This record gives structure tokens, C-alpha cells and sequence, in this order.
């Protein structure tokens, strides 16, 4: 099973063109951590959602663009749910 | 930090009419396991999704019915990446 913390990691890789050491600082995490959890994903679904070169990522693949723009989605949905529960708090 | 697994928690009871005991044999899982997810979930959100009576739900509250339509949504936008995966595969 797909875990929230890979969406929000793909989407955070995505929106720091990729960078992977500026998205570990945006997030006050390891580096390794975050590349883990993405092959985890990767693994899961068995797609690439990154294109490699070494070790580093140089392009969304076509996949991942489908994938990455639906789990911003889910993370926005997420977010909703704590402002549904907000507004009756 | 709101789970993935949680979310399918609350569809599933919502959708065996409150029925815990029905769930867990669904999900191939105890029937505390499930209840304790739930009450993280409530925790977290600070607004209860079922409201009780001793150990029993009894109805979905008007906050309960908006969280679970969007986990609902969620789980089926999960469900979507997978498709998209299988797709590209």
C-alpha cells in the first residue's frame, strides 16, 4: 500500500525541479530518506515516476506527470479534511 | 498525520452500516484495530466522525458524512494512480 508521506514526497521533489537536496531542506528531513520512499512507491506501482541518470533525477516521465498531478489531489483533499474539521471545532 | 488507512477505516464501517465487526472481518483485521485507528483519526481532527453511545456508533455526523464523502474520493484518486501505473507498465 501507497503511504501519504510518498505523494506529499513526489509532489515536493516535483515542485523543487527536482532538486532532491533542496526538497529534503524544505521538508527538515534526510536526503536518502525522501529517495527511499519514492523507489518504495516506484516499486509499488512497478512504474518510474522520475527518469535517472546516476544517481539523479533528471526528468518527470510520462507517467509521473499523470501520477504526481493526481496526488497533489490527494493532498489537497487531505488538507480539506482538517479544514472541515476546523470549522466545526 | 492523518493516514491513508484510517480514511479506508471510516469508509469501510460507514459503508457496513456502522457495523465494526463487519468491517474488521471484511479487511481481514480485528475489530479493535480498526476501532483504534478511528479514534487516532478523531484525535488528530479534533471532530468526532460517529457519534456514540457506550461502545457503539450510532449515526455519521453532519462532519462525519464531509469526511468520509472526501476519504472517499481519496480512495478512489489512489486508485486512479494505480490504474495510471498499470497503464504504463
Amino acid at each position: 500500500s501507497m503511504k501519504l508521506q510518498q505523494l506529499r514526497y513526489i509532489w515536493e521533489v516535483a515542485h523543487h525541479d527536482l532538486n532532491v537536496s533542496a526538497t529534503a531542506q524544505s521538508l527538515y528531513t534526510s536526503q536518502p530518506g525522501i529517495s527511499k520512499q519514492i523507489r518504495l512507491l516506484e516499486d509499488e506501482l512497478g512504474v518510474e515516476v522520475f527518469a535517472r541518470s546516476g544517481k539523479h533525477l533528471t526528468r518527470v516521465t510520462p507517467a509521473g506527470e499523470r501520477i504526481i498531478h493526481t496526488a497533489g489531489e490527494i493532498l489537497r483533499k487531505v488538507e480539506s479534511i482538517k479544514q472541515i474539521a476546523q470549522e466545526f471545532s
